[PDB]
Parts: C-alpha cells; sequence; structure tokens
C-alpha cells in the first residue's frame, strides 16, 4: 500500500504533498515509465557489458527492479 506512486517534489504527474498521482497517467517516476505511462515490455532498463541478457521491463512495471 505504497501511497507514494513518485518521489519529484516537482511532478505534475505526482504530488510530493502525497507523493502520489493524479489518475490520469500510471507513474510520476520510474525507469520503466515515460509521460507518467509504464514503459512498453522489452523496455532496457540497465546495461552491464559482459555477456548476458539486457534487462529489460516487463512493459507492466513503472521502475526496473533487479534480478541475476
Amino acid at each position: 500500500g505504497k501511497e507514494c506512486d513518485c518521489s519529484s517534489p516537482e511532478n505534475p504527474c505526482c504530488d510530493a504533498a502525497t507523493c502520489k498521482l493524479r489518475p490520469g497517467a500510471q507513474c510520476g517516476e520510474g525507469l520503466c515509465c515515460e509521460q507518467c505511462k509504464f514503459s512498453r515490455a522489452g523496455k532496457i532498463c540497465r546495461i552491464p557489458r559482459l555477456d548476458m541478457p539486457d534487462d529489460r521491463c516487463t512493459g507492466q512495471s513503472a521502475d526496473c527492479p533487479r534480478y541475476h
């Protein structure tokens, strides 16, 4: 139940007072979230350098986690 769906003290999609958003977009901040909306699936959110599967967003996630 995180009431903070964003972390920007100067964002329109999200109010810092309640660190939440206005029921118009999907997120206020995040790597897999652009235009206050989530990024499509397969969204590269991290790229190391060795030989491995680049980190891509599930398309429904707003930020990018860390697995593997």
